[PDB]
């Protein structure tokens, strides 16, 4: 969809298209006891995407793609404090 994006703890939104660009084999990380934990208990993989957090200031920020499921869930995250807050989902409202 178009309509939706993810709101996260610090920084500028980001869209639906570049979490699926997060989807493939290149950023592809190991899972660690500092991610966010899978709210299901499924089995999941793990995805690491750096962009610039605002871009009206300098900054980069780390993000993270999880996915898991049997019709693919996703929960999209994002590093701030040494801390994995995870974003959430929003409509253009």
């Amino acid at each position: 969809a178009a309509n939706l994006y993810y709101k996260c703890d610090v920084g500028d939104s980001v869209n639906l298209e570049e979490v699926l660009n997060m989807d493939c084999d290149a950023a592809l990380t190991e899972n660690r006891d500092e991610h966010p934990r899978i709210p299901t208990g499924e089995s999941h993989k793990s995805y690491f995407f750096t962009k610039r957090a605002c871009r009206d200031r300098l900054g980069l920020a780390c993000y993270l793609l999880q996915v898991y499921g049997y019709p693919k869930k996703y929960q999209f995250s994002q590093y701030s404090n040494m801390e994995w807050k995870v974003c959430s989902l929003q409509d253009i409202r």
